[PDB]
């Protein structure tokens, strides 16, 4: 059931990292669980540092809440800030120091596709506002999967992209008049892209909207609490239909109501 976000939930803390390594981090849940994993399946990386490869892999929810990975990936190169996904099986990230989005396929642990974003900036150029390298933001909706990100000919503005998941093809690409470093972060509902304000509020707000489908730029005003006053990843799952989020060392979760 599609539609606009008019309503988001307080913010719900399922797991506390215990060390600095968790201070930011990226955490998941495969909106198409393909075997050997289903939805409950659960993946956390703690992104703090410049040598980030170990993935947590969880069995069960209980498990992701409670308890020791079922499985750790080492990653073959660093993964770069808290923009990553998991999508078909696969985990999508960023290589550090680089353009370059990776496909690697968790049940087997091979790198199955790379692929430099043309032009986008990386690396501090068109971070969110925190900064932490967010330049290259990846983002699963219910039509499949895509990359924010921005270019120096788009000038700060935030950019997205219909990403082919096989072989990490541009399907075709959209240009807001949102400067991502404006904002905290970035998601997308149906097509249309939502950013949340600030990351160390408990009074922010979703506050613009562009909708791919129709061209339209839209202001808003939703309630969005930053419970632990730092939000570093804030991402869409289109089949719980909710946003997960990291915040100052909590993995959170925010129900959320479309129109
Ligand atoms: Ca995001
Ligand atoms: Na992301």
């Amino acid at each position: 059931g599609c539609g606009e976000l008019v309503w988001v939930g307080e913010p719900l803390t399922l797991r506390t990292a215990e060390t600095i390594t968790g201070k930011y981090g990226v955490w998941m849940r495969d909106p198409k669980p393909t075997y050997p994993y289903t939805q409950e399946t659960t993946w956390r990386i703690d992104t703090v540092g410049t040598d980030v490869r170990q993935v947590f892999e969880y069995d069960l929810i209980s498990q992701f809440m409670q308890g020791y990975p079922s499985k750790v990936h080492i990653l073959p190169r660093p993964l770069e800030s808290t923009g990553a996904v998991v999508y078909l099986g696969s985990l999508y990230f960023q290589g550090a120091e680089s353009r370059t989005v990776i496909r690697y396929e968790l049940n087997t642990e091979t790198v199955k596709a790379e692929k430099e974003i043309p032009g986008a900036g990386y690396h501090g150029q068109f971070p969110y506002s925190w900064g932490g390298y967010t330049d290259i933001d990846l983002a699963v909706d219910e039509a499949g999967l895509w990359v924010i990100y921005s270019t120096d000919e788009a000038k700060g503005a935030i950019v997205l992209s219909k990403l082919n998941p096989e072989n990490l093809e541009l399907e075709q690409t959209w240009e807001t008049n949102i400067r991502k470093q404006s904002v905290a972060n970035a998601f997308i509902i149906c097509g249309t892209l939502y950013t949340v304000s600030s990351y160390t509020s408990a009074d922010a707000t979703v506050n613009f909207a562009y909708d791919t489908g129709t061209g339209i730029s839209k202001t808003l005003t939703i309630p969005f609490k930053n419970r632990y006053k730092y939000s570093s990843m804030i991402d869409y799952n289109p089949l719980e239909k909710k946003l997960f989020a990291w915040d100052n060392l909590n993995m959170v979760t925010y129900d959320i109501k479309l129109s």
